[PDB]
C-alpha cells in the first residue's frame, strides 16, 4: 500500500494524486475535485468519477485503489485514497503524516466521506 | 428568496456567496467574490467560500451532515451546501427552506435560478457539508 505523505497544509490533493502541485492547479485552499481529475488526465490515465453511497464497498468488481473527498473538522477539501475493504472496515491513505496508511471503520469513513469517488485506470 | 445567478462557468462558488451576503443586506460584485474566494479556473472550494464568508464579516460554521438535518425545525435559513451536479463535482446550491417533503433552494445556473427540489434528488447530490454564516 504505497502512499506518499504531504508536506504542507495545502498538498493533500496532489499527495493522494502521486499514490504536480501545479498540474491540478493547487493554490493556497487545497485542491478542487475539478483539479484532481485535471490533473489524472494530464498524466495519462483515464479518470471517471461518481457520486456514490456505502454500497460502493459491497461490489466486488469495484478497481481499486481510488481517491475519494473527505471532510476532516475543517478540512473541508480533504482526500484519502482506497485500497480496499476487509470485514466492516476500510483500508485508505491519509496524506497527513500522523495517519498514512489506517483501518478506518466503514461508520466514520461514512461520517468523513462525501460520496465522491474518483477511479482511475491507464 | 432572491439569488444572484452565476454567468462565468467558474462562479458558482461566488455567486451563492453573494446571494446570501445579499440576504443581510451587503450587496458584492461576483468579480469580487470570485477574487476573496480564490476562485480560479476550477471553481472555488469549500475553504474560499468559508475564508471569503469570514473576510465579509460573517461569522460561519461548516458541518457534515445527512437528511436528518432538516428534520430539525429551528434551522436558520439560508444556508451554503456543496452538491455534486453531473461533471460540475463542485456546484453550490443556497438553501432558503423546506415544505412538504421538498426544499426550497437556489442554483447560481441562470437556467436554474431558485426551484423547489425533492429530498430524494437533494439527497443524491448533496456532500452532507453545509455551511452556516450569520453577521
Amino acid at each position: 500500500y504505497k502512499l506518499v505523505p504531504q508536506i504542507d497544509t495545502r498538498d493533500c490533493g496532489p499527495a493522494v494524486l502521486a499514490s504536480l502541485r501545479e498540474l491540478s492547479k493547487t493554490n493556497k485552499q487545497g485542491t478542487t475535485a475539478l483539479g484532481i481529475v485535471e490533473a489524472a488526465k494530464k498524466l495519462g490515465f483515464e479518470t471517471r468519477s461518481i457520486k456514490a453511497d456505502m454500497t460502493l464497498f459491497d461490489y466486488n468488481d469495484l478497481t481499486y485503489p481510488f481517491i475519494v473527498h473527505v471532510i476532516k473538522g475543517k478540512r473541508l477539501q480533504h482526500y484519502y485514497v482506497v485500497y480496499g475493504s476487509q470485514n466492516n472496515q476500510l483500508i485508505i491513505g491519509d496524506p497527513d503524516p500522523s495517519v498514512k496508511v489506517t483501518r478506518m471503520s466503514k461508520e466514520r469513513f461514512q461520517s468523513e466521506w462525501t460520496g465522491l469517488a474518483i477511479f482511475l485506470a491507464p
